[PDB]
């Protein structure tokens, strides 16, 4: 219980999906949550927290514009004190053939999945720099390492990948932690419309036998979160049942 | 708080150093812990965590010997009901040049750490696979991607690593985890001899800038026996404060 | 000698450093080589490729714009006929801790780098995969797991590694093969121009005593191009004498 | 032609499979091969080699025996000279389920490939660090990352990547290269063995579509062999089309 006891939480794309299972779990363990996404469904995302007797709130931000990201985290810091925890969940697809990838596809993608991570952890580092702690928590991909139909994809979630690496050398000697988790087949509101035959195949590579939840991820990022994992710093954890993509 | 409250583990090498540091943080957490190993501190081991109000038993085992790890595992069920979490801990060195390394201290090294490693985990599966339930958690090294002097160590934990990775294919869907931690340099009771010029070599190649403590082992071995953990499996997870050996 | 006679080479990046050893070794091998870079340079060291009497072209090329990449293309193959291998090697650095990079110098590193890869990859991929053979090696870098300074850098360098198993997976049906090399420590003109005990630190780090060479990354990539390496695909290969960044 | 000329190699394990495919490609290359393996076709494949112009001798050779390792090189440079590329191929299956394999299983495949490959390693290594040259290439497999029934030959396939990393560190600057190479699935005697839906599953989990000939294991042996591989040292090199296990 209370593990994140009034710390505060930034979680970007966080309105639905895993992005609002990790909400849940953080707002569990005591954290005051931030949902941060372009949805306007994220309001009724927060409304759902404070129901359950969190405190939340949300801000509606591209985080592709720099603007925007700084506005995030001081309007964040207004509401609710100094930032603690960042959990960079907000991605996007547009997935298509290496041979037909559109330049506007991919620069789409590379905009949100890859600048938009790298501009929260800037915000989040000038910050937890100079107050010696923090907890920067990425959340990549399985494609990480290839998939089809993912270039640009693969390629934004592996560079958040380097980037976590990149900044835990710089962060730890400041007392904070950077590490990514990479979901493995997570059944949430936002898989609905997977077809049957494809959520066989998908099953198939799962070890556990089942597709996960949001809640699942979410756990991994309240322990990466908590002061126990302090000495957990630029890791990639699979929370995946044992899936091989 | 008690995040393994009801459930029975068994840690082996537990008497001293980061096992032991393991067994403090599962009992912190609720579990009743079976301190197996074969130094005889493993008494004085589980009347310390008795003393701070746990439940725990030493056994005398070696688990290099298959019907001691039998025995080890009949007798801490008789005492404290179904093994829910296995930690395999045990391990020694006997480290030398790969020109120079002795049949005998080849041997010695396989033979607890990657044969104990195996006839614990085959009794936990055995188990687990029928009860529908467990986990186990193998603590590995640093040392598995290599560590000059080491050709029988590294030989050991990369093995451990492998058969982690087999024994979550294998047992995922009996609703079983298997995953690894990689320690790094941590500071312990069993490493009070290192000299002050090698400490200083290993903190520079540590981004945290600090050797870590048993517990912060204990820690990550906690979450991984949680029922919050459950979607996590075949994973290594270093617990190094981010340094690359 | 002359594993690749008579095929045609596009190799980015090769005016000087890392990229004109790749290119050297291409054209030992037999194969006609086009020098794409900006560097003006890049005519001198198309005339030191013809001197030795290989055939060669150099084609002034920003690899970040869509136009110039088709354009390069169209040239490569009007001169040498249709291009059998591409040697994506061009890269930037405009290196900065986390929280002081500009915007503009994440765009332009990420524009060069990781888009301006994806655009050769993709005209190498739309001709490869019509004709059922080719070959493309990209060069990454040791930075791909992260190093101090380049959050943009290692971004994009580790994008590009997702991209070459995600191109492995589309591509490998067809005939072609995508591989990365990441480079170690090599001495060129950039890493002689590192501080003095920076130099020495990096030495330390490297097993084999020595910074590599140029044409040790040629060697790789001209075996990788061969027809007996047909059944590696996806692979990340360092090429660094054992050395862990 | 003829990167090995003048060259002496000794193959374990390669009387048949990709062990004799390996001896193929390493004498069209030009080097003198010996044949080391307990199966007596051992004979039959060096008569091959011989017949199509190779230098070919067979060594019978139990590798888990210390003294028979030793005798097989003494003998080796008593015919053809220092011994100046190992490759250890030989290995076993006893494969079974973690809850069902025999202590006898555990140990033989253990002694074998585990233990087999140190000794040889040792004999090479304790000769090639005094001549300041030398290349050792292990071959591990696939399952080295965990598979279904391999608890025991994940274990020594791991432990076999493990020891060659730390040869790699002790021996680089002697001159010595170590490497290792993981064949994906090869179409071989033994895998033509196996049941048909699991053929069809294999092929299905290959990007390139077809298993590999075992000379393609070869080609990657023959390139680490090279005086041009100097600088590849410590690596794990996947031949397997882009299968992931």
């Amino acid at each position: 219980s209370m593990a994140l006891a009034s710390k505060t939480a930034i979680v970007t794309g966080a309105a639905r999906g895993i992005g609002f299972g990790i909400a849940q779990v953080l707002a569990r363990e005591g954290a005051r949550v931030i949902i941060a996404d372009r949805d306007a469904h994220g309001e009724a995302a927060a409304a759902s927290l404070r129901e359950s007797g969190a405190q939340a709130l949300f801000i509606s931000c591209n985080i592709a514009e720099k603007t925007q990201v700084e506005a995030l985290f001081s309007q964040a810091e207004e509401a609710f004190g100094p930032v603690d925890i960042l959990v960079n969940n907000a991605g996007i697809n547009r997935d298509a053939m290496l041979h037909k990838l559109t330049e506007a596809d991919w620069d789409t993608v590379i905009d949100v999945n890859l600048k938009g991570t790298f501009l929260c952890m800037q915000q989040a580092a000038i910050r937890m720099r100079e107050r010696g702690a923090g907890r920067i928590i990425n959340i990549a991909s399985a494609s990480w390492l290839g998939n089809v139909g993912q270039t640009n994809y693969s390629a934004s979630k592996a560079g958040v990948v380097g980037m976590t690496k990149t900044a835990c050398r710089e962060l730890a000697k400041k007392g904070v932690t950077v590490n990514a988790i990479c979901p493995g087949f997570i059944d949430t509101d936002m898989t609905r419309g997977v077809p049957e035959n494809v959520w066989q195949i998908m099953i198939s590579k799962i070890p556990a036998g089942y597709a996960g939840e949001a809640k699942d991820v979410g756990e991994c990022v309240a322990f990466l979160a908590s002061d126990g994992a302090r000495y957990i710093n630029g890791e990639v954890i699979n929370v995946g049942g044992g899936m091989v993509l």
